[PDB]
């Protein structure tokens, strides 16, 4: 994990401020299973920290000026337990700006502060994701040829931008779409990446919870002859279902690995992990976040599961799980959403063949505007300290 023992007992904070920045994807994001068109705008709420006259800079949520007041002062050691652990009631509003200091402060990428790694460093961390962009974008379209070549067009966008893995979108019949014809879509636009991304690069579906067990089996076994690597959220997990449903593809003989966790998840998904029902675990990785990951990770690894933290509808949450990899054995993607927010220059980061390579610049290498983060802190943001 986090090793603190440099942290002096004398560095505190002396300043949090906050700001929204605001971007734009590459692509307009459609419908989903279960929501409406996701658009083009984006935004991720970052925090700056002070300590010892250094700054670092990161998501934070969860955090008012009157949180902040109160930890204006406070020992940076303070914020860690026993363990080297940062502590719960700091995580979700500080632990990527924290995070990112550390980085600063001893001129290290988070990936080799939290490795936890004993072996000499240097080698760069180069890590595989997939395209998560291919929503429902094909719905203004009537005829299902013509719809498996607009996601077939999308696919290689974002192929000739380095992709080569991709994860689609399905579900349509669950609510936007009569229920067979979408289904049908859904398999077809589905064989129709598989065709454009090729014999090794990985394709995963995700449901958003509009299938029940039958109409997911309808559409694995349509699928037999497409290699699947893994369904996600086929519908909102359930032991019994999921039990039923790796029975039923252990019979077939189709290695497809099931994959839930996102959002208001069970209470008991890891419990069911472990007796087999799920295979790969996507808790957000802003919510729970970065520590929590880094605990969770471990918890997984002993038991053989697998890890892919969740990340849309936050850009930042992209380079983290790209860090967080060098904590997880098991780590499989990085969720990738193609994003440029005004003042957070991520050019550091690049992708190629199907892999995010995530540079050994400090903290988690993205350099912010601080003149604009400045400007928004006062606009519309807020700050507390000096
Ligand atoms: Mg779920």
């Amino acid at each position: 994990s986090l090793n603190i023992t440099g942290i002096q007992s004398d560095w505190k904070v002396e300043k949090i401020e906050f700001a929204k920045l605001t971007g734009e994807r590459a692509r307009s994001a459609g419908a989903n299973g279960r929501i409406g068109v996701h658009g083009k705008s984006c935004t991720v709420d970052i925090a700056r920290i002070t300590i010892d006259g250094q700054t670092g800079y990161g998501s934070s949520i969860h955090m008012t000026p009157e949180w902040a007041e109160d930890v204006i002062g406070r020992r940076l050691l303070d914020l860690f337990d026993d363990r080297g652990r940062l502590r719960e009631a700091y995580r979700l509003q500080l632990e990527y700006p924290v995070l990112d200091w550390l980085g600063q402060r001893q001129g290290k990428p988070v990936y080799d502060l939290v490795s936890g790694a004993h072996l000499e460093t240097g080698a760069s961390l180069v890590v595989p994701c997939y395209d998560t962009s291919l929503y429902f974008d094909d719905l203004h379209l009537a005829d299902e040829r013509a719809a498996v070549a607009l996601m077939q067009e999308e696919a290689m966008q974002g192929y000739a931008k380095g992709q080569r893995h991709f994860k689609i979108k399905v579900g349509r019949g669950g609510r936007h779409m009569p229920l067979w014809e979408g289904t049908k879509r859904d398999i077809a636009i589905v064989r129709g990446i598989s065709e454009v991304a090729g014999p090794a690069g990985k394709i995963m579906i995700d449901a958003n919870n509009a299938y029940n067990l039958n109409l997911t089996k309808e559409v694995l076994a349509a699928l037999s002859d497409v290699n699947l690597y893994w369904l996600e959220a086929a519908f909102h997990e359930d032991e019994a279902l999921y039990e039923d449903l790796k029975e039923w593809l252990g019979q077939r003989g189709q290695n497809v690995l099931i994959a839930d966790g996102e959002g208001l998840a069970s209470p008991h998904l890891i419990e069911w992990a472990t007796r087999g029902r799920v295979d790969v675990l996507q808790y957000d990785i802003i919510w729970p976040g970065f520590t929590h990951w880094m605990e969770l990770g471990e918890k997984l690894d002993a038991h053989g599961l697998r890890s892919a933290p969740h990340c849309y509808g936050n850009a930042y949450g992209i380079y983290a799980s790209g860090h967080l990899s060098a904590a997880v054995r098991n780590f499989e993607f990085v969720e990738y959403d193609d994003i440029t927010i005004e003042g957070m220059d991520v050019s550091g980061y690049r992708i190629e063949n199907g892999e995010i390579h995530v540079p050994a610049t400090p903290g988690f290498g993205i350099v912010f505007d601080d003149e604009l983060v400045t400007y928004l802190i006062n606009r519309s943001g807020w700050s507390e300290g000096h």
